[PDB]
């Protein structure tokens, strides 16, 4: 166990090798502090989880959270540097401060300071569709890809972070980049979805713009038709809901857009891949690990550093416990961590 040492930032009790820590974030999910990592050299982010197991779903989420860091290990997705608890004992847990890589800024902050090239392009989509295989691999699904979960570095290096129906209403970045299938629950939905998101991403790095700014769902749901045309009858099957197919029956049938004249002067093989990510079917999506195959990518691309992920067993996700079952199964994930 290492020694901790108490310091009123709330009270965080960290381990001594953390030092000159500095808040720098906070909010209902946890605060975060900036430290020095003395025994790494690591310029980190410490995270104390806010009442991580309050409710049996505060429990669950807690767990969700732990389980899903402590699995990743990919260049370009964040991973668990440390995880920590002062408590010495089972019973006397509650505190959980989660330990990752300081990130330096995200994809939003580059934009904002920085015009991007088709290559900054060219990298940083590889990059996304480099983790996203991974991620795929071990049947995760990110389901919230946003250019504020992309963090990139002075180097153009990119790590996937992160991972309420009020908060997607309206004219909100939290809506922009979600795949129509579950922005309007059309049927039950699978990875695709992230591809959907990174077509959004790519474009507006291409365009400097929302390629979908919607003012409430109906409105965003509008703008894609137009741009990638109506449905035809195979995907109206799949969509279970018969309100929602009926509404989109009332829409006049629209074709889909020439691309080429939508992304004037745009790369053609980077035209060719939104046409590709941008399906509305998304058993017809292309997927990240094909994507990484597409010439656009040509500079990039190697297959053989594009490694897959070990099996992530999310069995628990369909498991009914009390929040004490929850809360013993994060102290378990929380002690048997072995460091990087």
């Amino acid at each position: 166990r290492p020694t901790f040492y108490r310091q009123e930032l709330t009270i965080w009790e960290v381990p001594e090798r953390y030092q000159n820590l500095s808040p720098v974030g906070s909010g209902a999910y946890g605060s975060v502090c900036a430290a020095f990592d003395t025994k790494t050299g690591l310029r980190v982010a410490v995270k104390k989880l806010s009442r991580p197991f309050q409710s049996i779903i505060h429990a669950k989420r807690t767990y969700r959270e732990l389980r899903l860091l402590k699995h990743m290990k990919h260049e370009n997705v964040i991973g668990l540097l440390d995880v920590f608890t002062p408590a010495r004992s089972l019973e006397e847990f509650n505190d959980v401060y989660l330990v990752t890589h300081l990130m330096g800024a995200d994809l939003n902050n580059i934009v904002k300071c920085q015009k991007l090239t088709d290559d900054h392009v060219q990298f940083l989509i590889y990059q996304i569709l480099r983790g996203l295989k991974y991620i795929h691999s071990a049947d995760i699904i990110h389901r919230d890809l946003k250019p504020s979960n992309l963090a990139v570095n002075e180097d153009c290096e990119l790590k996937i972070l992160d991972f309420t129906d009020d908060e997607m209403t309206g004219y909100v970045a939290t809506r922009w980049y979600r795949a129509p299938e579950i922005m309007l629950n059309w049927m039950h939905y699978n990875q695709t979805v992230d591809i959907w998101s990174v077509g959004c991403i790519m474009a507006e790095l291409l365009t400097g713009r929302t390629l979908f700014p919607g003012t409430d769902h109906i409105d965003q749901l509008k703008l894609i038709l137009r741009l990638v045309g109506t449905p035809g009858a195979e995907l109206l099957k799949k969509i279970s809901s018969e309100s929602a197919r009926n509404y989109i029956q009332s829409l006049t049938q629209m074709p889909k857009m020439n691309f080429a004249n939508v992304f004037i002067g745009a790369n053609p093989l980077a035209v060719d891949l939104l046409e590709k990510m941008l399906v509305l079917d998304s058993d017809k999506r292309i997927t990240a690990a094909q994507a990484l195959a597409h010439a656009y990518f040509a500079q990039y691309h190697d297959p053989d550093d594009e490694p897959v992920a070990d099996p992530y067993d999310q069995s628990f996700e369909s498991r009914d416990l009390l929040i004490d079952e929850w809360k013993s199964l994060t102290y378990d994930e929380v002690i048997s961590f072995v460091p990087p």
